[PDB]
């Protein structure tokens, strides 16, 4: 069973990865743990892709997919994996397909920005502790401190809403002819490929996982 997971920052796709791993077991993997993965191996790749970050350029491509091909062959993905927020790119996806990396089903977690937003600006925090907050869901017992100390609380400046409207229209802007492509893959019968509403609860996610997946 190999899946790729899509969706926008912020928008929590993150929630069902550990349904999906415990169901078909199955690891998950991102281009940033296997970047160390690699590092951390003795692997030739590990040793360029090492090269290229310490010296502050971006991945290339071909030495991404390398890093891929070269995580799936281990034994923990005997049965599959689950493949988190890569591709991200059309040539990126067809560069797997040019080193037969296919994929059995293409999901995309898919929440309205404004819904996006409307979760994370609601968040407070308490920096020297890390006490996280919400205004909803997690209201601290006196309104703006901190429960422990009684400090006022403030918010992450990764956080702030202008920030974070950027980092939608930006990846929409990425990703919009991505799901064309899969989409598309989908009706040529190469992939299997559906639009997840993520605003449901987590328990209705789930289920709707199990008629799409099986």
């Amino acid at each position: 069973m190999r899946i790729i997971l899509l969706g926008a920052p912020g928008a929590g796709k993150g929630t069902q990865a550990q349904f999906i791993m415990e169901k078909y077991g199955i690891p998950q993997i991102s281009t940033g743990d296997m970047l160390r993965a690699a590092v951390k191996s003795g692997s030739e790749l590990g040793k360029q892709a090492k090269d290229i970050m310490d010296a502050g350029k971006l991945v290339t491509d071909e030495l991404v997919i390398a890093l891929v091909k070269e995580r799936i062959a281990q034994e923990d993905c005997r049965n599959g994996f689950l493949l988190d927020g890569f591709p991200r790119t059309i040539p990126q996806a067809d560069a797997m397909k040019e080193a037969g990396i296919n994929v059995d089903y293409v999901l995309e977690f898919d929440v309205p920005d404004e819904l996006i937003v409307d979760r994370i600006v609601g968040r407070r925090v308490h920096a020297p502790s890390g006490r996280v907050y919400h205004v909803k869901f997690n209201p601290p017992k006196v309104e703006g401190k901190d429960d422990v100390t009684g400090e006022e609380l403030t918010t992450r400046k990764d956080d702030q809403e202008e920030t974070v409207r950027k980092r939608l229209v930006e990846y929409h802007q990425m990703t919009a002819a991505l799901i064309g492509y899969y989409s598309k893959e989908a009706e040529a019968g190469n992939t299997k490929y559906a639009k997840v509403d993520g605003t449901k609860p987590v328990a209705e996610v789930r289920a709707d996982l199990e008629k799409i997946l099986g």
